[PDB]
């Protein structure tokens, strides 16, 4: 599609949180050991916008942000990086910033102890959302976590609705993270809501599980029979190793591979493999491209500080994939 | 239809809050001379399958109840009154039914003092819908006020797509009660959602202004262009005095009538309408003949304790409406 | 003591709760089987100063009341009963009024179902406790359990200092209510605080267990020892049916008899006794008659509507009162 | 007094707050343009004890740590510098530890960012408090934020009244951090109440003036002439760079001075003081001289990480302190 139904000035906005990630100088260690941290801003949407304005793509944004330093950082790095933060609203109510602190035991071992009660970004409320801003888009780029809390959750449902009827693609990120919920099942009755809204829908097969109300590993073939009653028209399941699969609703499907790697943190993989995916979408390279781009990203952020065109594209022609497993 | 896809027990099941009316013995005056007040069950899904039962239908419910005299009372009065109580649950945390105070300062002017705040029937959750039960019915009538807060909210949710998967008639009854809610765009949310999945919504016009985030009175032509995009088959609309309105899918609509009524107490109007419309529906009576049931019970609530077939049917006969607003 | 340092208006300002009382009409039965509930003012400091009123002494009030017809048949009440409702502060934060459901199952079997959660009365603060009110007064009440919850917790402390730097006599009243509190050991830390910087104390034995931080009964012998460490110069210890014990800081030691009584509901039985208690030691009665009017008293409101002084006078004269216990 | 009436383990035991300090390594530039933060443990009556033992004391702690890395590091620093940390619990309901983030714009401009919601210090509760513990020590030292929320206000409470039992000597640090309360009245309530059940209360001239209540400076001799008719014996009042003063409830008063400093962060002045100043009144140095030490050890602490007694010492003998203020 070379010309759009309007004129669009941004090719994605994120809805959701821009947090502070503090991510450990001494690693290979227990965090207990871990003296030094350095600050980075962090958060699903706020890195997929990030690495996308670092592929070329022009950016938005739609969240909320504490009124201190945390905040002030968060939205003076995004401006720097040239994603706009014209949409930041800043909280009133002296809600902190998310914080997500890092451990790296090892390349296999590494989790993030998380500050997440009552943070800044769930409150991002429905007249936060504005429709003039959402429609100078192609796409909007929804996260998962973003669903977790009210007003969050309502603002999301807005968004979602507005780009619909102006013609904004939703793009559905599952972002699991379970100790932002309170239980699996309340996770499925939003998530499955708001996949069967959406145009794009990427995840795990993990949280595609979570999406169904599962507790066991679902089928690729059922998820899609599901999901394509409704509204997706593309869906992208990531096996990690074994690959990633998308399955368009005309019946076609296309498999991707994961890049071989020397790992250091694998934080932040799932949001360079979404914007290097749908950069190579909205740059015409089609669904099979797409997926190289996605995981060749993915690839770098955890061995390196997001990737460049030039590093994915590189990483591409070397082709040292994984088609082992 | 007169037969079924699947053979079923109940003719409805409602899902939200059973609660503690305490209505003003002494009447026509402020509540600070009321010295008096009479225990019912109330709560508008309760109101809707106790007058469902007084009809002679087969009714169940879905709720939470606290764990003490009220609860208790709760239970007893409407497994009395014959609605299946085998899946109220019993809170198990200490919260409280919620209360509604009755003023009748005169026949014009009634209003409720509303306990709401962490009452039991908000913490009905999505582990305590039961699919089992739900697929037994030929309805599910959801209220509105059920969606106000976590966990309910997601136990309807839930309710919801149990129903439409066992080919169970989902009937939405807007309910509204701003005070249970946040902003007017937070129920509006919820609202739109809920009847774009729904069979048969009910509600006033104001009510729908609400669902469609308006504040101002819409058109009913333009409501229904909207949800007929979606799920539902038939659409009512009520307008008080000025009648009420009920349109189909198909493109067909129905006019039905206020009764002339001495009015005591306007409390339950809803709730008698919503009980004799689904009655008249299921009996076969056409929708045009279910808008005077509706209509005619209504108007016995407010002026007499819920109305029997045999007094609505009389009121009927005598045919003393309302046309000329 | 026939004339003070200062001159006063009161004899004694309470603070803490007022709030809606709704007994059962139909009595002797589960509540569930109770139809019709009669509303009255209730809550200990208010009970004790309407209890005042309707003996003649100048009564007054700190307190937080609803913005609701609650909140006003609470301040149109204690003002027809004459007491001063100029220090009743009206919540701006839509608070509701707690509430107090009986259940009189027998006469030997009372209890409540309590509406307490996020009350009004709790939200007194500090800045609204008043010294020029205050010093009005001959006694300042306080009941135990307006140390609850805060802010009221520091309104009460911050009423105590000034009652004390203006000569105004504190008379800590027990009013031990469990499910009000977190925990028996955080009651006792707020009781033996409060007790210590009291000048009489009344309570139950029980209580004075709890403000001991025991969980068997305590020695009347030993509670004194330790209070007597401390402000009060006279202490209030019942027993029920086996009676009351006075005992002041200078040595002496009063008893009281509970009077033969045919019991209805013991709600009050506490509050009323505190009232004329208080009502004969500031009649000049000393303290082993203001014992008898207390207990007769309290035997007056459970056989009952509070007890006038002559009711009171009339049961003391007849003398019929429990010593084999 | 040269040995006590019962024997003793411990110099020192405080309660109340550890958490984590991230101290911005490139400094002197707003927080926003400091991309690097040092981790080390925080909280006033921590940094007593953990300077308390550098100088050699035998210090212990009561205190509540989350269940995490942040929780392990903080128990593992403090072991490792000596201090007992058998009576710190676990939290075991998902709470996270206090987070201060420092800024510091230049020597004269430094701040924290705090992270004090619901963090695990303030869960700390009264059954979690030892007399066993607290009894083997000469002294208990109470900080002043420790009030500022139950459970931990009522676990300060239960401390003092063991400690008061047990000879063991409350030293109250009034550490004013107005954020952490509702209202500076309600500070005044805890404040006034602790300070008077107190042996030996250390603040700033302006932390007097909250504890009384005040929005303007106080006069020393009407807070001591008030103070004095309670426990404490001795009262130390800092005045910054005008100094600081000490009194004793039989009629002396000292006088320490402030030691000239190239300050580069203000952050820890207070608990330095404390330490050193506690350190030299338990080696039998004397007020006057216990002044100084506290005086110089504020002085290094700021411009250097604790002091060692050879550094507090030199700097003593060298002699360079401020008397012109």
């Amino acid at each position: 599609t070379y010309e759009l139904s309007t004129d669009r000035e941004f090719d994605l906005i994120a809805i959701g949180r821009a947090c502070i990630d503090l991510n450990a100088v001494e690693y290979n260690r227990p965090m207990e050991e871990t003296m030094t941290f350095s600050k980075y801003v962090g958060g699903s949407p706020a890195n997929i916008v990030i690495g996308s304005s670092k592929l070329g793509l022009k950016a938005g944004f739609i969240g909320k942000i504490a009124d201190d330093q945390h905040g002030r950082f968060i939205e003076s790095y995004m401006r720097g990086v040239g994603v706009d933060t014209s949409n930041l609203v800043v909280d009133q109510e002296g809600h902190k910033t998310g914080l997500a602190f890092t451990e790296i035991k090892s390349p296999e071992e590494c989790s993030i102890l998380m500050y997440r009660q009552d943070v800044a970004d769930l409150y991002l409320s429905p007249e936060e959302v504005n429709e003039a801003y959402i429609r100078r888009s192609k796409l909007l780029l929804v996260s998962g976590t973003a669903l977790s809390k009210s007003p969050s959750r309502e603002a999301v449902l807005k968004a979602i609705r507005l780009a619909k009827r102006n013609d904004v693609k939703v793009v559905f990120e599952l972002d699991y993270r379970p100790y932002s919920w309170e239980t699996p099942e309340e996770t499925a009755v939003y998530y499955s809501l708001v996949a069967e809204q959406s145009d794009i829908v990427i995840g795990t097969r993990e949280e595609f599980d979570v999406l169904e109300n599962r507790t066991e590993k679902g089928d690729n073939d059922e998820t899609i029979r599901y999901l394509f009653k409704h509204s997706p028209e593309l869906i992208v399941i990531k096996h990690g190793v074994e690959g990633s699969f998308a399955y368009t609703k005309a019946g076609e499907a296309y498999r991707g591979y994961a890049y071989k790697t020397k790992v250091l943190k694998t934080f932040g993989a799932g949001d360079s493999y979404a914007s290097a995916f749908l950069y190579a979408l909205i740059s015409g390279k089609g669904i099979e491209t797409a997926l190289k781009y996605g995981s060749a990203s993915a690839s770098i952020v955890v061995s390196k500080a997001m990737p460049s065109v030039e590093e994915i594209e590189a990483l591409i022609e070397k082709d040292e994939t994984i088609t082992i497993a």
